[PDB]
């Protein structure tokens, strides 16, 4: 259990003389890195040896690969609410739970990130980014063909058709080959692929119940060319956005600004919507975001520092503000101070970019409508090998999507019983 206190943190700021090196990891650096910057201008006796280490799939493997050497280990590494679960199971994370963090940071972030950063009882990240779903739509190319902002999947289907019947150039939207992309989809509208008992006891659901309604929908939507099945972040993906060829793309709500720094000539185009509902229930969402984590291998005499930057870094007012202000204006930050700050939710754009003015509203109504009622898996590396393997390649006009749940729920029923994870599944 560890020992080092919500006091032993704060100290380690106090405590000037007592100079520390910490070598932080971060593939979000564009994002985040001027307000790392601040924390040193702030705290000159904390030096941060920032390392940018590019896309976020090579992190991850980075990570992993100086983890299991048991050398070259950053102190601070950058995580997210939906990949961290294997490290931290793993032993690779520092839990650094005790009474006095959870009674003090718990304050600091809104529950449902404060929720998401713990796992088997360890608490292994402060809470970054929260990202609730938003559908980014082409207004224009709604309007030239008489179609309304869709507020359903209903309507995405219906519309779709229409749609791509009239211009075979353009797609309702994309069904992204990404696992946060997928699995936030079947989040949002309520429908459980997996449940998680204890760090040893997991249920797979995956080819029954509201999944697999979802999955029939979502395989009717690519056989009639209502979605598109492709790569997101991708070039492709990107030559995409700037052709035009989805009319919605429902994704976590970071895009909201990507699309201002890279698609300028896109200005006045886009509405940002809620994300769709599902058989007349009300809309949900899901938010995953990242989070700074401190390594296990963390020397001891560093942690109290290391735990006093993750906390800085992700909720002083100080920091917050330079989130905004070193990214056009917003940045959608798990942090309270944020999140209860009645004019973040009522900000208005000032940039014209966006057609509506009241971004802002829509994104933290939507992260009200988060569904909650949802968890992890302790193997999330080996599910996104698992979904790249069986389910991406049947993500086409021909696909059978609802066989290849069904064909990945047996590949890690498999799994886990030969890492010794109590396991059922629907199809036992
Ligand atoms: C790995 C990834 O981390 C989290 O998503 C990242 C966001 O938190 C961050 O703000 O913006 C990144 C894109 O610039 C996201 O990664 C992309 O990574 C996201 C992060 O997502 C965000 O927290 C934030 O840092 O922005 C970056 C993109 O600039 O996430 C997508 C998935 O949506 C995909 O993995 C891309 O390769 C990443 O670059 C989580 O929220 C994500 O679900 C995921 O775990
Ligand atoms: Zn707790
Ligand atoms: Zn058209
Ligand atoms: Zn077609
Ligand atoms: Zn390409
Ligand atoms: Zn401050």
């Amino acid at each position: 259990k560890s020992d080092v206190t919500a006091q032993d943190v704060e100290n380690a700021l106090t405590d000037t003389s007592k100079n520390v090196e910490l070598t932080v990891w971060a593939y979000s650096a564009k994002q985040m890195e001027p307000t790392v910057k601040a924390f040193e201008k702030k705290y000159p006796h904390i030096k941060i040896n920032f390392v940018n280490t590019g896309a976020a799939e090579d992190h991850f493997t980075k990570f992993q690969n100086v983890v299991q050497a048991q050398k070259d280990i950053p102190d601070v590494v950058q995580m997210s609410a939906n990949k961290f679960q294997q490290f931290a199971v793993s032993g690779a994370l520092l839990n650094f739970a005790n009474d006095s963090i959870e009674k003090a940071w718990s304050k600091l972030y809104t529950k449902t990130a404060w929720a998401q950063v713990h796992y088997a009882g360890g608490l292994y990240g402060a809470p970054q980014d929260a990202t609730p779903l938003a559908n980014y739509v082409r207004k224009d190319i709604l309007d030239e063909h008489n179609l309304q902002v869709p507020e359903s999947w209903e309507d995405i289907y219906n519309e779709g058709i229409k749609l791509h019947k009239e211009d075979s150039n353009k797609y309702m939207g994309i069904l992204g080959s990404d696992i946060s992309f997928f699995t936030n989809l079947y989040r949002s509208v309520g429908a459980r692929l997996w449940k998680v008992n204890s760090v040893d006891d997991v249920e797979l659901t995956m080819n029954s119940g509201k999944a697999k309604e979802f999955t029939e929908f979502l395989q009717k939507c690519l056989k009639d060319g209502v979605l598109e099945g492709g790569t997101v972040f991708t070039d492709e993906f990107n030559r995409s956005i700037n052709d035009g060829r989805y009319a919605t793309f429902i994704n976590e709500n970071w895009m909201g600004n990507t699309y201002k720094e890279q698609n300028p000539s896109l200005k006045g185009k886009m509405v940002v919507a809620a994300p769709p509902s599902w058989k007349g229930q009300p809309y949900q969402s899901s938010s995953v975001g990242s989070m700074m984590s401190v390594s296990a291998a963390c020397p001891k005499e560093k942690q109290a520092a290391a735990l006093a930057f993750i906390n800085w870094l992700d909720s002083d007012k100080d920091a917050i503000q330079s989130w905004q202000d070193t990214n056009n204006g917003n940045f959608f930050m798990a942090a309270s101070v944020y999140q209860d700050d009645e004019n973040q939710r009522n900000k208005k754009e000032t940039d014209g970019y966006y057609a509506n003015d009241d971004v802002n509203a829509v994104y933290f109504d939507s992260m009200d409508k988060v569904n909650t009622d949802w968890e992890y898996l302790p193997f999330m590396s080996q599910v996104e090998v698992v979904f790249n393997d069986v389910i991406v390649p049947e993500m086409n006009e021909n696909g059978d999507l609802v066989g290849a749940m069904a064909k990945a729920q047996q590949k890690l029923k498999a799994y886990a019983e030969d890492n010794g994870f109590k396991v059922t599944t629907d199809a036992d």
